[PDB]
């Protein structure tokens, strides 16, 4: 038995992870109205990315990985001598990348695919992988991973701010949130993610309370787990996710792993500018 931990490009994991584990990603794409396709790396300057939306007359669209892409990374991995393949995917409720890994699985011959759902995505989908990845060396068998990532599913989520509604309404991934779509005053929205989806919180008077509340929702549920691993996830405005970042060292004790971490173009191009997330999970990822 062999195993491979694969991913898609939304898990955000820094390239320094990505080389040293040899982790393999099947890539998502941008497009945006002037026909110019980008496929998701780390080599794409995300600055450049968020200046090219700012000057788009229309909104980019976004397309999941096609099931060949996955179908082609589970071929190599079999042909280096792979006979299981863990794949960690962005959630199902948001896009149809699993749904297409899962396919794509099923058609390849020769090598055991075991996808998984991670219902979040980012550095939050990135911990799943990992975790894989540690428990592969650890010596567990490919059940025993996904038993132990859906236990993880259990007590990880994520709350995250937008500047503006219009780019989650216009791709349809903000659930149940008609009211409040371009009527807001200077009230800005906080979100969450439940069960894959993104849904609404809360509303407050002002972008610095609902920086304040990120932290304030996520420390009340993280509060009763045995480990925890936090995540600042920023988007355009560095000195709003750098803020909270060294907030969060201040406020947390050293037993709280927090780490930062910022989103690709994928996820940019559905939040618009000022996104900024908080997420947990309740286990210590390794994240050397
Ligand atoms: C804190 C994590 C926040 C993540 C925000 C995710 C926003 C939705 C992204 C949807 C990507 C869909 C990709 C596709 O299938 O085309």
């Amino acid at each position: 038995m062999k195993i491979a931990v694969m991913t898609d490009s939304t898990s955000y994991l820094s390239q320094d992870l990505i080389d040293k584990y040899n982790i393999q990603i099947a890539p998502l794409s941008v497009t945006f109205d002037d026909g110019k396709n980008f496929t998701e790396s780390n080599e794409i300057a995300i600055e450049e990315f968020y200046n090219k939306m700012a000057s788009s007359q229309t909104i980019p669209t976004t397309s999941q990985p096609a099931i060949g892409e996955w179908i082609t990374k589970y071929e190599m991995l079999r042909d280096q001598g792979y006979t299981d393949i863990i794949v960690i995917c962005l959630s199902s409720g948001i896009s149809g990348s699993y749904q297409s890994s899962y396919q794509a699985g099923e058609m390849v011959e020769g090598v055991n695919v075991h996808a998984f759902d991670s219902k979040l995505a980012a550095m939050i989908e990135g911990c799943y992988v990992l975790r894989a990845i540690e428990m592969v060396e650890e010596g567990y068998e490919p059940q025993q991973i996904i038993d132990d990532l859906t236990n993880m599913r259990e007590h990880t989520g994520a709350y995250l701010i937008v500047d503006d509604l219009k780019n989650l309404q216009k791709s349809g991934r903000i659930t149940g949130a008609q009211a409040w779509v371009g009527t807001l005053l200077k009230m800005k929205p906080v979100l969450k993610f439940e069960d894959g989806k993104i849904i609404p919180e809360e509303k407050v008077r002002t972008k610095k309370r609902a920086i304040q509340t990120l932290e304030k929702k996520v420390l009340d549920i993280v509060k009763d787990f045995e480990e925890v691993t936090l995540f600042v996830i920023n988007g355009d405005h560095f000195e709003d996710g750098q803020a909270l970042y060294k907030k969060l060292q201040d406020d947390c004790p050293s037993a709280y792993q927090v780490a930062y971490s910022e989103f690709g173009p994928v996820v940019a191009a559905h939040l618009g500018s000022g996104g900024l997330g908080l997420g947990y999970v309740g286990r210590k990822i390794r994240l050397t």
